[PDB]
């Protein structure tokens, strides 16, 4: 039996300035560093960045909504989307509206989001306005 | 301030495969679908598949290390992996580490892993044996 999410891996390109975007910028937890890596913890999330030379900046429009969504409380959202922006963080856009968040680049082109709420508190809002062809179970 | 990951979203090709991988084969929870898209729980992991006309089936060779991690007990890990391999699913990575791990694709070549153990464990036996330029803060 499956019990949630152990840990998530990044593949990044440099791994100075990415280790500075999720620590500096977004203000995670830094445990460990070393020469192709680094362990990060957000909450109860471990983050894993991970050199990989493979790794290739493509333009948001070219890369599919694979993405990772952040959670924040209500009374942060706003100030620190824009603590982002000046900080002139890239942008990025899905295809449908999924409540109360904000979607940004980090170094690499992975696609993260802000989100807002819960997936109880979603799907209460899509019951109220449903996507085409919605069943709940 | 971030308090953890809300959701992690994959895009996929077709969503009746990755439906019945991730619910029937990998038991999580459906709760919605509709014409694009399907939510689903494991555990606290909120996860979401869109439908998206540019993912492509994507071999492991042609994708980077970016990859995502399910927790699982040592007691369940033999048989689950067991499971998958029965079903014809496909490893990307042989384990060379210590600890378990089981490294498997989704029908769209995201690339999964099902591991034992936390970050602290992680760490404790990094500071017994670090890699190489190793740094703990
Ligand atoms: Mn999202
Ligand atoms: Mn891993």
């Amino acid at each position: 039996m499956l019990s949630g999410l152990n840990h998530l891996t990044l593949a990044v390109s440099q791994l100075a300035p990415s280790v500075a975007f999720y620590q500096q910028l977004l203000g995670m937890t830094l445990h460990a560093r070393w020469d192709s890596g680094a362990y990060l913890s957000c909450g109860d999330l471990w983050l894993c960045l991970s050199l990989d030379p493979q790794r290739r900046v493509t333009p948001p429009e070219e890369s599919d909504y694979t993405h990772y969504a952040f959670s924040i409380s209500e009374a942060d959202f706003a100030s620190f989307a824009a603590r982002l922006e000046a900080a002139g963080v890239a942008v990025w856009k899905l295809n449908r509206s999924e409540g109360a968040s904000h979607y940004f680049l980090d170094p690499d082109g992975h696609k993260l989001e802000l989100h807002v709420g819960s997936l109880a508190q979603r799907l209460a809002a899509c019951r109220e306005q449903p996507y085409k062809g919605m069943v709940f179970f």
